[PDB]
């Protein structure tokens, strides 16, 4: 045997645990000090290809979305001459990176995963707080335990996938190589979760890939603190190439790179498909056909039967719908509710709303949430509050107002349709808009239907129900409406490892990150065969 | 639980050799009437086709016909209509319908598979056997375990909540375009999907017809329930056409031309705005394969494995040597054993004639594509014709096996495609071996096979880390053909296509759409958080 095979080993990981902060307790501690760590503070971040810190002159700032007199971060847009530099450096790094051993690859990420759990986990959350707006339980199950996940379940699954060989028999030897590949991968992160920038960017990585990211604007702040812990822990310079940049500058650079081999995208649908179009436009300058892997949002769903818990459906729709201002490609924004528990759920419902604390998540960790994200964000709302009011099948049961003097603030907002293809129950908002439609009892099965059939969408749902024979039904008829399915929970906050996580139609190409598989979109396999004797005549006996 | 088919050894005298000339026997003279299937019904258009037996094209061995676009979606209609309750089937029940198959291919129906697939596609007995017996049987039985299999990987649950994953198949149609080259392909191209839920329209290849409708009859027998898979040959721009606009398309599982695959990804993302969802692409789109050669090599392995990897089926394999590089030390000893052995094979009738090595082309375009090429072979100033380069067409499509020098490692021939018996060799000097192996990796588009013949351990090391993207299947001391499901997942990357790796444990994946499902055991309680108190 010309070729050797050293075994590989397995590694033992479990979910990060999801801290109290309780009154005088250490972690509430650390974070109100980050936090005043925070309060004044405008970091300039730079590009950063290699180890250099890279300025233009395209200055761009992040602002505080509940103060947004406060810009938390100074940053730049990358020029298409620094992206193309950043490719071309980046790829003269790939061959070595995608040497190592999958082991040495994957110790970067367990030691930054250690290092995001303690040390830094303060420092993160506050970042995430203060630049895009998240309380602490928001921030702490992102920035901390989505993430620290990420990093700890992908570095086994990509360990562990070393251990799928095939077949021997003699006289052979057969091994697969399980390559990076061939180029570079660009990721385009989303404001909305700390975590999925360095999951987009980070498990391509640690699969043997090159990456140009380009973190979201207004999530600046956490990206790049995520981005020095990477390189802290031992990422070596070119893997990850840390470039904010103009969004369409960024897709036209690296769509016209010959050595694109894959995109790794949470954003619009729009964009992606953008994204789509360019690379087959240009399929026959790739030196390889590009792995376009795509997270799009949704139009999420509860479904209540008659013989749901009153109390759970009420709580469980409140956080899917409100929790972080409803800004989750998860989040409940139709609620369907049969007659004859409406009564019962509208009251509990209009209630427990008139006691939710809109506020500053820093100064008051009473706050439920806090502002939406930006001016876009706030204006989009604002048009459909605008909607609401004026058509004539929509009626606003609670909420309703806006304030954007000092953060962009938006009341939770409750509306009836009594239209159940009103264009609010189709069109995702993105902000703490809950539409509730109300059907007859007798006619859940074919509003089951109209859950499956109004929206293009297939990202969340949950059913809320007690009767075995509807769970089941309902479980069936709603199969391919939601790619994570909820019985008799809220329709977020999907956990690594437990609710891999993603949907089909219209919310995505559905690879489940935090699940096992992901990582086989960012492996491009060779199969090796060593034959240890001669092989003989070119005849065969039969021939005789 | 599953091992590979055996292969046969049709010894004379053999119950195997003994079924295959029976089988051989009742073909000929043969024509058979193909007709779209959709559901169970046989639908006839006036687009009429045959299939002509590659080595006595006189032999119309099928009449068959092209559906139109009408055909086309009333298909797609009733495919999508049996979908919900097909996905709905336990992965077992589905598995036993392809574990089924694979016995009546193992057992009844070799014969019949192996004797279609030689009179239809020119193959000899050991091409056939390999192929429509022990190849497909393997994709049926490894993709039904890795399947089954599957189910098993589930998240984690933590009380008071259960996790479980769903495999379901991908909501829409399935499109398999299937090439005339491997009778197996066409059957895991429309059967793997089948097999993880989907519904599918099968377009076979023109000239492997006559084998392909006997897998589906197979299948169908089997126990696969009518409009899973549509049995729907068809003119090819028609087809693509027609798939790529339809709103329900999931995917696309093809092997055949990169210009063939680039333009359906084409027309996929020209539509992206009509679909349901983003449509899946699979494509194995060929290669331009090397044997390279160190002074070290075993000189008798080189010849033989490369005699079998250019010429096996006529070169007709995506995976076939057709660029060979030879140090000059050893070039005096592989020349003069490669143009001894090539007077030594025989190319004709393998129906009628088992020690045939190979024999025709598949079809006379085919054999004017070859003829083009060996015609560019006599007219270039860097090629040398060695042996071979003799056709006649007069009977069947012969090309005789062609062996060529070529003094410019990175001629046009060196570099592209051919699909037929052409081999091309360029010698290097021993001392610039290093820079030879850059060529390898630098000189063409492709990336699917290639082998190193090598005695020298650190030649090897050295050779497998420079080629480690020069080919997805790698082979040290061993041919570049002839991959077996479950020991060498076959497929690569650069212009190769998108390297899915059919014939391992990831393949199917491309082929479902998960969803997990959690269910929580208590109510929920109160919506605030206790640090907010």
């Amino acid at each position: 045997h010309m070729l050797r095979w050293k075994h590989t080993s397995s590694l033992k990981v479990a979910n990060e645990p999801i801290l109290a902060f309780s009154q005088g307790s250490p972690e509430r501690d650390a974070l109100q000090k980050a936090l005043k760590d925070l309060k004044g503070q405008t970091e300039a971040i730079p590009c950063v290809v290699g180890d250099e810190e890279v300025w233009t002159s395209d200055i761009q700032y992040q602002l505080s979305p509940f103060n947004h007199a406060h810009k938390v971060a100074k940053f730049c847009y990358a020029d298409k001459a620094l992206l193309n530099r950043a490719i071309d450096a980046a790829l003269a790094a790939r061959k070595e990176w995608d040497l190592k051993p999958m082991a040495d690859r994957a110790q970067v990420f367990l030691k930054a995963a250690d290092m995001l759990s303690g040390p830094r986990r303060a420092e993160v959350l506050a970042k995430t707080m203060v630049g895009q707006g998240k309380t602490v339980i928001q921030a702490e199950i992102d920035a901390a335990a989505e993430l620290i996940d990420f990093f700890r379940f992908n570095a086994k699954f990509a360990v562990e996938l070393e251990g799928e060989q095939p077949i021997s028999v003699p006289p052979s030897t057969n091994h697969t190589v399980y390559r990076g590949l061939e180029g570079f991968v660009a990721a385009i992160s989303p404001f909305n979760f700390t975590a999925i920038g360095g999951n987009l960017a980070g498990a391509p990585a640690l699969m043997g890939n090159v990456v140009l990211w380009k973190p979201s604007d207004t999530a600046m702040l956490a990206s790049y603190a995520v981005y020095r812990i990477l390189r802290e822990a031992g990422l070596p310079p070119n893997i990850i190439q840390f470039v904010p940049a103009d969004g369409p500058t960024f897709g036209d650079t690296v769509t016209s790179s010959e050595h694109l081999c894959g995109i790794n995208f949470t954003g619009s649908v729009p964009t992606f498909k953008h994204l789509w179009r360019q690379v087959a436009q240009n399929l026959d300058r790739f030196r390889t056909f590009p792995r376009l892997a795509g997270e799009c949002g949704g139009k999420n769903f509860h479904f209540v039967h008659s013989s749901a818990d009153v109390d759970s459906v009420v709580s469980g729709t409140l956080r899917s719908a409100f929790e972080y201002g409803g800004q989750k490609c998860s989040a409940c924004s139709r609620l369907y509710v049969p007659k004859s528990l409406w009564p019962q759920i509208k009251g509990r419902l209009l209630e427990e709303h008139s006691r939710i604390k809109v506020g500053d998540p820093a100064e008051d960790f009473g706050t439920f949430f806090s502002a939406v994200i930006d001016a876009k964000a706030f204006a989009r709302i604002k048009k459909w509050l605008e909607h609401a009011r004026s058509s004539p099948s929509l009626s606003i049961l609670a909420g309703g107002q806006c304030n954007e003097s000092v953060g962009y603030y938006v009341e939770p907002c409750i509306i009836e349709s009594k239209d159940p293809q009103e264009p609010i129950m189709k069109e995702e908002i993105f902000g703490p808009v809950l539409t509730v439609y109300v059907y007859p009892d007798d006619k859940y099965r074919e509003t089951l239907k109209l859950v499956d059939s109004t929206t293009s969408y297939g990202l969340t749902g949950a059913v809320f129900a007690q009767d075995k024979a509807i769970v089941q039904e309902a479980t069936r008829m709603l199969r391919n409406a939601a790619g994570n399915f909820y019985i008799n929970d809220k329709s977020t906050g999907s956990v690594v490892g437990q609710q891999p996580f993603g949907g089909a139609r219209a919310s995505g190409t559905n690879d489940k990150p935090g699940g096992p598989h992901y990582i086989l979109r960012w492996t491009s396999p060779q199969v090796i065969k060593e034959t240890h004797k001669p092989l003989g005549d070119w005849r065969y006996s039969y021939m005789q």
